[PDB]
């Protein structure tokens, strides 16, 4: 009695993540349009460009939080409590948007989810690994099934939440996200006590006595430095929302710079950059492509948010092939290059409808279908150890930090140039990074 060849525990963690991803990507699929709505009612006094920037820096902070989430669980509170309380915080974040409020609830929701996802996401991934011995070949297959589940939740969420939004409004749809996380907590809590090892109720690598003080010092100085900067910003009149997003952008990008300066490994640099650039493009699906979907495609007969299901749809379709592919077959730097090339191609493709049909009309949904087909093909060359997982979340974070700057450039007037430039740039950088490495 297994779960697709794996210990029954995989099913628990599988569904936990699926429902977490459900709530996250359900919310993500309507959050931009929601902000558009708040803007249209004079409730939110920002440009659409800034709204787009918010989406990206939101994702960036979510991934940055995940970069330290593993650390907190492994050394302070434990992997199993981190997932649980992480889940609770996420649930609360969605509940906040379900409440009959407007723009004033946005920040609180974002904070809870950043902290919550930071606690949950790296650590459920950790718990998957705990289901096996250090020497078991199923480890790869098991984690592959796990990722299939992550995308299963990401697939159905925009369909369900998107349609719900169109039926009963935004707050009801957001509450469905909350309910989804609640389901995940149920399956995780009761299922976990039966499948998961109890040694992960506590930190497996607790802070040694002499480690606590210098850690505390470094956190204090960092937080103090950050706050001092914000003070200065408010004194000199740089306190607009983009100002804060720029601050966050700089912080997120500075982190690998000083983190890589620390070990300087120089072979890791092009790998990191390729990942950063790939995730930048991939994460623009929920922002730039979401915008294209709403403005440049006729979605008069279906929720336009449904386009967000295409990304994880292709993960699920490619998984059977690529599984067989690896059984029946490329260097790590090669995989990243070709992957980034596909990402670039996915944007070059998106440049065609505007150049061929103009930008003032509407084009076939198949353009976005083909685009996601291309970038997810690239993800297959990138997508599937506490330390490496951290670099993974970090690369994702920097990509979205970059997006926070980049997506503000996107509009109907700049559409073709935007997709062409960053599309061809990514293809070229793909070529450069494969030979540089
Ligand atoms: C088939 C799956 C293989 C994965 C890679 C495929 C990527 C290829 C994408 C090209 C398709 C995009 C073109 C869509 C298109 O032009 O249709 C527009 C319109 O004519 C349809 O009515
Ligand atoms: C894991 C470390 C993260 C450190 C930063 C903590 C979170 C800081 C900012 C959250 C990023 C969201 C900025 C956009 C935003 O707040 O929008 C608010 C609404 O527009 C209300 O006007
Ligand atoms: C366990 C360590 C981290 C603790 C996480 C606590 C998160 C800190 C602040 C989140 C702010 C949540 C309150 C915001 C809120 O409720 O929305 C505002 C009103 O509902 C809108 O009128
Ligand atoms: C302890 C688990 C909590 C999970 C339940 C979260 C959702 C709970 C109740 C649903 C709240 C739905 C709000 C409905 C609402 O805001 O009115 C709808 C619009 O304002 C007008 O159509
Ligand atoms: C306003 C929402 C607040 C909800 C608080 C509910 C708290 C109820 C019980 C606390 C249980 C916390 C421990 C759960 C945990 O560590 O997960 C491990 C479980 O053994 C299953 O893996
Ligand atoms: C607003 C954030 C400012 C930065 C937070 C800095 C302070 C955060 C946590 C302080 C933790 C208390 C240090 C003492 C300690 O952890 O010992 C507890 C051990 O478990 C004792 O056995
Ligand atoms: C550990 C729980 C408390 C930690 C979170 C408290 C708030 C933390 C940082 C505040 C946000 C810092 C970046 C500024 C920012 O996001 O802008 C927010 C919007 O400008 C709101 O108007
Ligand atoms: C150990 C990593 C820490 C590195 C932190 C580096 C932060 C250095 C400078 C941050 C300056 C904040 C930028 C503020 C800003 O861009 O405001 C400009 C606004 O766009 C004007 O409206
Ligand atoms: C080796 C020492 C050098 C430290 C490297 C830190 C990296 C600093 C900045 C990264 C560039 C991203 C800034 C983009 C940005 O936020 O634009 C805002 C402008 O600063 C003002 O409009
Ligand atoms: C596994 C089978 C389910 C496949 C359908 C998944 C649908 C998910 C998102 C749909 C997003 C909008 C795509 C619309 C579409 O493909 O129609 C294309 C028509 O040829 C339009 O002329
Ligand atoms: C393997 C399939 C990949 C398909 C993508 C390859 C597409 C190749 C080039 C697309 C770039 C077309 C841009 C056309 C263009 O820039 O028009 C300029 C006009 O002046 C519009 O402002
Ligand atoms: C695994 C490598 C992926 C290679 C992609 C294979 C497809 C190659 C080129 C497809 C280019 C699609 C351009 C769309 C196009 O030109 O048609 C325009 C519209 O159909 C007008 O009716
Ligand atoms: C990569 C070698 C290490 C040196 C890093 C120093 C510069 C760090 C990051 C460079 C990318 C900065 C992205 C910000 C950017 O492109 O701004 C775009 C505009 O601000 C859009 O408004
Ligand atoms: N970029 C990442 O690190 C994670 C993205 C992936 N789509 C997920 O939700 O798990």
């Amino acid at each position: 009695k297994t779960f697709f060849g794996q210990p029954l525990g995989l099913s628990t963690l599988f569904m936990t993540e699926m429902w977490e991803r459900f709530s996250y990507y359900g919310m993500r699929a309507i959050l931009l349009y929601y902000m558009w709505f708040l803007i249209s009612t004079g409730d939110l006094h920002i440009t659409r460009a800034t709204a787009a920037s918010i989406m990206a820096i939101y994702a960036s902070m979510v991934y940055l939080s995940g970069t330290i989430g593993g650390f907190v669980a492994d050394r302070i509170i434990g992997a199993r409590p981190a997932v649980f309380w992480g889940g609770v915080l996420i649930m609360l974040g969605h509940i906040v948007l379900a409440l009959p409020f407007g723009a004033s609830a946005l920040f609180g929701s974002i904070i809870l989810i950043i902290i919550g996802t930071g606690f949950l996401k790296p650590n459920v991934s950790t718990l998957v690994g705990t289901l096996y011995d250090e020497h078991d070949r199923r480890r790869d297959a098991g984690f592959s099934i796990f990722v299939f589940g992550i995308n299963l939740g990401a697939f159905i969420a925009p369909l369900i939440v998107g349609a719900a939004q169109e039926a009963a409004g935004y707050h009801v749809a957001f509450s469905l996200a909350a309910i989804g996380m609640f389901i995940g907590l149920l399956v995780y809590y009761f299922g976990g006590k039966k499948t998961l090892d109890p040694h992960y109720l506590r930190p497996t690598d607790p802070l040694a006595p002499e480690e606590v003080k210098p850690l505390l010092v470094k956190v204090s100085l960092a937080v103090a430095g950050f706050i001092a900067i914000i003070v200065v910003m408010n004194l000199v009149g740089w306190n607009s929302l983009p100002a804060y997003i720029n601050l966050l952008t700089i912080v997120a990008i500075a982190i690998p710079v000083f983190y890589f300066a620390w070990m300087i490994v120089v072979s890791y640099i092009p790998l990191f950059i390729a990942a950063v650039l790939f995730w930048a493009i991939e994460e623009q699906g929920s922002v730039v492509l979401a915008t294209f979907a709403a403005e440049r495609v006729d979605s008069s007969w279906f929720p336009v948010s449904w386009f967000q299901s295409l990304n994880p749809l292709f993960i699920m379709l490619y998984t059977p092939f690529f599984a067989w592919l690896w059984t029946a077959w490329p260097s790590s730097p090669t995989k990243f290059a070709v992957g980034l090339m596909f990402a670039g191609l996915s944007f070059l493709l998106m440049a065609i409808p505007g150049a061929l049909y103009g930008t003032s009309g509407k084009v076939s949904p198949l353009w976005l279908v083909g685009s996601w087909a291309l970038v997810i093909l690239g993800e297959m060359l990138i997508s599937p150890n506490s330390q490496m997982m951290s670099m993974w979340f970090l690369s994702s974070s920097v990509g979205s930090a970059l997006n926070a700057q980049l997506v503000t450039l996107y509009n109907a007037k700049s559409e073709v140039a935007y997709f062409s430039y960053f599309g061809l740039g990514s293809v070229v950088l793909g070529i450069v990074l494969v030979f540089l490495s």
